[PDB]
């Protein structure tokens, strides 16, 4: 039976623009889809509902304003192929973030704040392929941040006001090695290299200054 709030066609559960807090009471079993986007989520908290949906293969929390995700908003939810979080308020990623998604193929996480990426933000995601940073506020992304992701293919860099200093030498490298899409990335800072690519930078010219 549908929950209060939601609208249930087939095997989507919608529950869209209903000023919500909290994932409504009673997800039947079956649900294949559940959006909770566009209301307003400000925290994903330890929850243990997915333990018993065996069927859900995507959830979408896009359009929400959500700060931060607390270890386990997802245990046991071994099924899900992709979570959108695009347009909410994260400032950073932890993998803890992530425990229990084990089949993750998409994470899209365009249009947050993220400043950075850690050399472990992305830790135990090995099964996704897409990953969005697209419109994030990220300055640098420290060395081999992306080396555990195993089955990455499409890395949408694009839209982040890149620091090209010499943190960031190395993924000027990596970009060029990886044959992987990412859009092509421009440097930001400083002024002599703005909206250049960061993958064509010389690497005598990313010079953190002293
Ligand atoms: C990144 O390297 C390892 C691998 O995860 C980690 O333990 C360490 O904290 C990171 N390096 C530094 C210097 O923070």
């Amino acid at each position: 039976a549908c929950p209060e709030k939601c609208r249930c066609e087939g095997t989507t559960v919608d529950c869209s623009n209903q000023k919500l807090n909290k994932i409504p009471e009673h997800i039947p079993q079956y649900t294949a889809e559940l959006r909770l986007n566009n209301n307003e989520f400000t925290v994903l908290e330890a929850t243990g509902i997915f333990k018993k949906l065996p069927q859900l293969r995507k959830i979408n929390f896009s359009n929400n304003k959500i700060t931060d995700i607390e270890e386990g908003a997802f245990e046991g939810a071994s099924g899900v192929n992709e979570i959108l979080l695009t347009s909410n308020r994260l400032e950073n990623v932890q993998h803890k973030m992530f425990k229990g998604l084990e089949s993750l193929k998409t994470l899209m996480l365009r249009s947050n704040r993220i400043t950075c990426v850690g050399n472990d933000s992305f830790i135990g995601l090995s099964s996704v392929r897409l990953l969005s940073l697209y419109d994030n506020q990220i300055t640098t992304v420290a060395p081999g941040a992306f080396d555990t992701l195993h089955s990455l293919s499409t890395l949408n860099l694009l839209a982040n006001p890149f620091n090209c200093n010499c943190y960031l030498a190395w993924l000027g490298e990596w970009l060029r090695k990886k044959r992987i899409v990412t859009g092509n990335p421009r440097c930001q800072k400083p002024y002599f290299l703005k909206e250049i690519p960061i993958q064509d930078v010389a690497i005598q010219d990313f010079t953190c200054d002293d």
